[PDB]
């Protein structure tokens, strides 16, 4: 990947924080630059040899001087959790099947590179023109995404990831909705052990809810992996 200078960056507007802002790079280019070592480098690094149209790409990283900082492309609608949010009421069914079909995408493509995300979440999703979703920060090496092996053992996979996609799909079918709002992480933990799950959003379809439920089975090996999701997804968008 290339190496920015600071000074060809200009930073327009704080976006967030908790640091990112909208700058240009080169007075050319709009950017979504991420502001603070060596962990979040290597993210950067993995990710620029990662070439999927459903992932978020880099222009380069800035070494200059600490806070060190990443530059991304700029994803105009932000994050997918946020967007799910502000617009709620005007999605239509299928463009909520697309968003999710979109992530998918993505995830097969990681699945495939034998890269595990180990947070995926709506928040983790940005949202760009003509409301074409891409995962984000997916270079890396909150128990409510988390499937049980997860949360009990540390147990990583392509499956954990699943499970954490069932869990985005009730976020994007609920338009933003919080899962398990107000309950504690150990609520939480009880519940699904004791064979818990989240109800189904009324914009999701009977097909899509088994989908999701596939997604959180109890073990790793009864849920699919995201190269069939992807087609059960896209069997669906015709008839269910
Ligand atoms: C949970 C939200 C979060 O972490 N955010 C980081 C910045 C992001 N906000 C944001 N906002 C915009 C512009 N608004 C969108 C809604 O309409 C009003 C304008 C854009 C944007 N774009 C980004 N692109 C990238 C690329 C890589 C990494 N982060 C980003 S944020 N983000 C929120």
């Amino acid at each position: 990947g290339s190496v920015i200078d600071p000074s060809e960056l200009t930073f327009v507007q704080e976006i967030g924080s908790g640091l990112v802002h909208l700058g240009y790079w080169l007075n050319k280019d709009k950017v979504a630059i991420k502001t603070i070592e060596e962990d979040f480098i290597e993210e950067a690094e993995v990710m620029m040899k990662l070439s999927h149209p459903k992932l978020v790409q880099l222009y380069g990283v800035c070494l200059e001087q600490a806070p060190i900082c990443l530059v991304f492309e700029f994803m105009e609608h932000g994050c997918l959790s946020d967007y799910l949010r502000t617009q709620r009421g005007l999605f239509a069914a299928e463009t909520l099947l697309g968003m999710c079909l979109d992530v998918c995408e993505g995830m097969a493509y990681l699945e495939e590179a034998c890269v595990i995300h180990r947070d995926l979440a709506a928040r983790n999703c940005l949202v760009g023109e003509n409301q074409v979703i891409k995962v984000s920060d997916f270079g890396m090496t909150p128990v409510k995404w988390a499937s049980p092996e997860v949360f009990s053992f540390s147990r990583y996979s392509s499956k954990s990831d699943v499970w954490s996609f069932g869990v985005l799909m009730w976020e994007v079918f609920s338009e933003g909705k919080i899962p398990y709002e107000n309950r504690s992480n150990s609520e939480v933990v009880e519940d699904i052990s004791t064979g818990f799950r989240l109800y189904k959003p009324r914009l999701a379809s009977t097909h899509v809810y088994q989908i999701m439920n596939h997604c959180w089975k109890e073990r790793p090996e009864d849920r699919p992996a995201f190269s069939r999701l992807l087609r059960q997804l896209a069997e669906i968008a015709e008839s269910g």
